[PDB]
């Protein structure tokens, strides 16, 4: 009795199936009406065509690469009979490119990072400013300026990015009712703009703890997640990366910005994973997150802009991720940079390896008059395994976000090129809860100035706590 | 059939029964003649107390305090027929005071830190130099200057401080041997620092991996360590700090050197377990260690150093720790500076809750015409339980460092205040050696500047790799 939301006519077409893809598999198989041998799966790796085989779906055991990706995927995506969707959960492979085909087929698109093609990530030609998340966004935003309209394809649509946007918007509703600002809801990004702007939001933090923990010690010299490793880490080795608020009066000597695109983002000359800021969640509570890119924290401060007639921004949250991931990778980020080298070996956690732990995933509204609020999910490994097959706490937040975007994109096929903020996020939310555990909203009074200065002399901002100043650790 | 060293003529008073205290009163009793009833125990602790009446010994639960200790101290120790032996093992204590009592008393004295009276470590009307071990060292040295001579108090002589500096005297004649180099060793301090200066080590880590690991993992808001907590995170809060070599070209602008003492020291503004440095062990190959303070980063840089006429420094080598406590140590780290204070409670890592590990801990010398040679110890858990009872790896490298003080002391009574650069380097390892399971050299062709500069701009010194500037974490 788990709904059926819409049948697929045409083909699905999988690229990529690691721990997302083995997750939103059984969640495409539940939630919509489709015959089974119009599906197929792309992946280069042995590991993943055994797995597609046991669940008899096609599959095809190709690197989707620049030089194939034409050949190798028009005749997929245009087989019939009828509207295609391309369900991209892949690393090595260009977002852009593959999106821009899919439109020009009128096939369906939706994924959960702007990845480049193989090469990108460690090009040593390449200025830190070039391999930024914002610079990688804005090839997307140029594609809509470009080609506007037309065929829906959904842009980082996972769990964060992704669904971290639905809970912004949630959030703001929340905050305007126990803060008693008057207004309808809003209903274009205008007046969701404009709603932050008035109650005070000066910035977000997308604010994460992972306590999930296996049946084993973390082994050495090999790097441990609940999620990509590949992925994880070459995020973690981008620059670290935020949207800039317009309330912030400092940045760091080694922070640089855009001359062009939506202005919206500062980053660091500095890798991500290997910086810290000081956060904050209802289990974790006071915390280091690591400050890595992600493309929300560009889009939702962007997203959030309110401007003058000249088109000056006269309001922009800050917004970043304050990422705390689970102890073994806590752990293996610091054997990666202490060695200066990626370990021999990974392994991503397996729910059967799982012993508990939860997914504690949200964004954390501050500086508004009461003070902070932290707004998302809580989810079990224990939950997962009763409600969804393949997959961990981790991969369930962002499997059924896919979901909830493929829904939309059903629903909304000629919307053209959208992020996370576009959507409708009370129908995304409405399909993703039943898979999210305890979503909650938590008040704290806690600040970065709390307990500080200590000891030592400090480089604090004491007239605003929120300030990035206080936010970094240096 | 252990080897009985000496008897001991008068009463034997442990000052602290932690788990240095525990580890260290079965080796006592083992290599020692003297009647049972001699040996008394002072522990202000319940958990502590169960255990020494667990073990048949006298026990007498009180703090010693500034307001008692005199009243306490003299009779215990002055009980006859002969030389008593104060064993100060404690936290919260001020070694100078317990140090001083027991020689104006005629009684022998070891410890394993320069501890202060309770309310150092956090008292806010202090600065940070004052707070510094090379603050309370020249306390140490003061007194010596004060009486020389007289009944000999070994200060500083654990496994690090103290077993470290036989070590580098090890290290030292190994270097010159593997270079061709015969001769009489060095008998005087000058020798042994001009033998360092000859051979060109340019600086010294105390470099330590320690692998033990719980059949439990690390519970929230525990601190888990494999030695006192409350020892580490005092010693952990207390300014980064470094014996400063003549070599170093550049220091942090937060770097602050003093007016007054030996010379041989710098500190940081900023906590020494928040710091983090490049270093290298065998097992552990690049690692990142913690810049904590320890008193022979200034103890064997002093030792070491080479004057002019004039009394100027010409040449001195860099020494500081590298120090990579076990995983669950690494989590409480991250977790309590995380949240900017303590966690609620903690726990030492017993024996029979270690599932496997070692604890290496060793001397890197490094900048010499081989490039750096690490000396020093992999004692294993298994090993340990195999010899030396109610201890992990970690505790037995120190208390059996305490048993060769102890046996050095009763041989060279008349000797005055020492410290471990001072002792006889071959006797004292000659007597610690069967605890430390394999002892190993080992070279390495590693730097700091390993794979760097990567994809960001770095501040690097490419003329000499083991520039402090190349080796801090920045
Ligand atoms: N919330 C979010 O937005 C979010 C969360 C998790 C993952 N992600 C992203 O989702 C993607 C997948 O994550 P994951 O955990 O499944 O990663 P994963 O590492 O488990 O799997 C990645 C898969 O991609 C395949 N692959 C490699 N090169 C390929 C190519 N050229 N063509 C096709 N497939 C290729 C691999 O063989 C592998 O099976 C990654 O890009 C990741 O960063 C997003
Ligand atoms: N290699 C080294 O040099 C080295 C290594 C380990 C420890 N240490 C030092 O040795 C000492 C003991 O370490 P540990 O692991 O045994 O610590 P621990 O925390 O296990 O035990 C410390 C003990 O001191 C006792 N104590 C507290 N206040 C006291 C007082 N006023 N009088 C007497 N006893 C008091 C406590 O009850 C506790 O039992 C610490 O100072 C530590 O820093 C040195
Ligand atoms: N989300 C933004 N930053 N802008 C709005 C884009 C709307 C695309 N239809
Ligand atoms: N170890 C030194 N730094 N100096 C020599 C001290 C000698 C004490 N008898």
């Amino acid at each position: 009795d788990w709904p059926v939301y819409h049948r697929i006519d045409g083909p699905i077409v999988m690229i990529g199936f690691g721990s997302i893809g083995r997750g939103t598999l059984p969640l495409i198989e539940r939630h919509f009406a489709f015959d089974r041998s119009k599906l197929v799966v792309i992946d280069p790796s042995d590991e993943a065509r055994k797995l597609a085989e046991a669940r008899g779906v096609r599959f095809i055991q190709q690197a989707v690469t620049r030089d194939n990706y034409r050949e190798l995927l028009v005749p997929l995506l245009t087989a019939g009979p009828g509207q295609g969707f391309c369900v991209n959960l892949s690393v090595d492979t260009s977002s852009l490119d593959i999106m821009e085909l899919a439109r020009e087929n009128g096939a369906l698109y939706i994924d959960t990072v702007v990845e480049p093609w193989l090469g990108f990530y460690f090009d040593p030609d390449l200025k830190p400013e070039a391999r930024s998340n914002y610079a990688l966004r804005e090839t997307v935003l140029a594609a809509r300026r470009n080609k506007p309209g037309g065929t829906t394809a959904v842009s980082c649509c996972g769990a964060n990015p992704g669904m971290v946007s639905w809970f912004v918007k949630q959030a703001l509703v929340n905050l305007a009712a126990d803060l008693g600002v008057t207004g309808e809801e809003p209903t274009t990004r205008e007046e969701w703009a404009r709603l932050a702007m008035d109650l005070g939001v000066k910035g977000i933090h997308i604010a994460a703890r992972d306590t999930q923990r296996a049946s084993f010690p973390k082994p050495f010299d090999v790097f441990v997640n609940t999620w990509s490793v590949e992925g994880f880490v070459s995020e973690g080795l981008q620059p670290a990366e935020l949207g800039w608020g317009t309330f912030e009066r400092w940045m760091p000597d080694n922070a640089r910005g855009h001359d062009s695109g939506c202005g919206a983002g500062i980053y660091l000359l500095q890798p991500g994973a290997n910086t810290r800021v000081r956060s904050w969640t209802p289990t974790a509570m006071a915390q280091y997150g690591f400050l890595v890119t992600h493309n929300e924290s560009i889009s939702i401060a962007d997203f959030l802009t309110v401007r003058d007639a000249a088109g000056q921004a006269v309001y922009r949250p800050t917004c970043h991720y304050a990422y705390h991931p689970c102890n073994d990778a806590v752990l293996s980020l610091h054997e990666m940079f202490g060695s200066g080298k990626r370990q021999s070996d990974w392994r991503i956690l397996d729910e059967t390896e799982i012993v508990d732990g939860i997914d504690e995933l949200g964004v954390l509204l501050y500086g508004h008059g009461k003070n902070a609020y932290w707004y998302g999910s809580q989810l079990s490994i224990e939950e997962t395994r009763r409600i969804a097959p393949d997959q961990n706490a981790t991969g369930l937040q962002v499997s059924s976000a896919v979901l909830a975007g493929m829904v939309w994109a059903l629903e909304n096929p000629n919307a053209g090129i959208v992020e996370a903020d576009d959507l409708d996020f009370r129908r995304c939310l409405e399909v993703q809860t039943p898979y999210l555990g305890p979503v909650v909203g938590v008040y704290t009074d806690w600040t970065p100035l709390a307990g500080r200065p200590g000891l030592f002399p400090e480089d604090i901002d004491t007239s605003d706590p929120w300030q990035f100043r206080n936010v970094l650790v240096r």
